[PDB]
């Protein structure tokens, strides 16, 4: 198939061997599972990585909106319960499934931090910085010397920002320290984010004033 969903699992069912575990899929997949239970994708095909295990599921050639799945075993038990993933866009190629089978469109990070990812067209991040305020642990000082965007990730440059105990809302702005006066602000409107319980990354780009909760920039 032309499109795949790379499924990252944090923890597979306790005490079960990969040789007895299956990934049983339906919805907008290329080849829905048939013949219960042995028609599942054998999880022997999964590979170990840092997060856990991952397994690539071929997706439908057209109309990629939702994938459903469960983890079974060769005795025919539904070990996970049925689960469902909304594809934010038909190009969504990667998901992270935590130990409670909650799905994420990026790798969830450590609690009490927000990663701010910033992407631009040129890929030039030298002397760009992040100004932070509201419920961060330590707001930036000495305008315009904010947090460097020296770390490079999958979704542009980034910085990991510690949040205050009980944080509800963060504000930030992307700065260009090579400039002077009003041009230091890459764009003029403050970014505001207040969904900290669901989300440990956010995504901003170019001169777009919106904060996105996913790397596909879907509002």
């Amino acid at each position: 198939a032309s499109h795949h969903l790379r499924m990252h699992f944090k923890t597979l069912p306790a005490g079960e061997s990969l040789g007895s575990l299956g990934l049983w899929v339906w919805g907008d997949v290329d080849q829905p599972s048939k013949d219960w239970p042995n028609g599942a994708i054998t999880m022997t095909k999964a590979k170990k990585d840092d997060y856990g295990y991952y397994l690539d599921v071929p997706l439908a050639a057209k109309h990629r909106q939702q994938v459903s799945y469960l983890i079974n075993n060769k005795a025919g038990e539904n070990l996970s319960k049925d689960q469902h993933i909304s594809l934010l866009t038909p190009k969504m190629n990667e998901v992270w499934i935590d130990e409670n089978y909650h799905a994420h469109a990026y790798r969830p990070l450590k609690e009490g931090y927000l990663r701010i990812n910033y992407h631009n067209q040129s890929g030039h991040y030298d002397n760009l910085a992040v100004w932070t305020f509201k419920d961060v642990k330590t707001p930036t000082t000495d305008w315009p010397n904010g947090l460097d965007l020296s770390h490079k990730g999958h979704y542009g440059a980034y910085v990991d920002v510690p949040l205050k105990e009980g944080a509800n809302e963060i504000g930030f702005l992307i700065l260009d320290k090579s400039k002077t006066g009003d041009a230091i602000k890459v764009q003029p409107k403050d970014y505001l984010f207040k969904e900290l319980d669901n989300h440990t990354q956010v995504f901003v780009k170019d001169t777009d004033p919106k904060v996105y909760n996913n790397p596909y920039y879907i509002d």
